[PDB]
């Protein structure tokens, strides 16, 4: 297996069931805990020296899930459940990664 964010955009391009239980998401047989870190930097951080910061798969799989909301009702929706935000400099290319349009972000960091 890739890393979690690799193995959610392989199942996002074959559409293949993904399972959330609780605070499990799981994928055949792996599962990842809700609040796991990606490898997708979060724009704005990691600026002069400071640390990167990582959207958790909760965060990425509720934009995901929600991609037909305008990004406005959906950072409402995200504070209703207390999900952190995708901000909105990463979106677009956060879902072309996830849908297959790239292989790779200048956003993901990846040996």
């Amino acid at each position: 297996m890739a890393d979690v964010l690799s193995v959610l955009r392989q199942y996002n391009i074959q559409k293949k069931e993904i399972v959330v239980k609780g605070d499990e998401v799981i994928f055949g047989e792996f599962s990842w805990p809700k609040n796991v870190k990606t490898n997708y930097v979060v724009w704005g951080t990691g600026k002069e020296g400071q640390p990167r910061e990582y959207y958790t798969l909760d965060s990425i799989l509720f934009l995901l899930n929600n991609v037909h909301l305008s990004h406005p009702v959906y950072v409402r929706r995200a504070a209703t459940e207390n999900i952190p935000v995708v901000r909105r400099p990463d979106r677009k290319d956060l879902l072309g990664y996830l849908n297959g349009e790239a292989s790779t972000s200048a956003s993901i960091d990846r040996s």
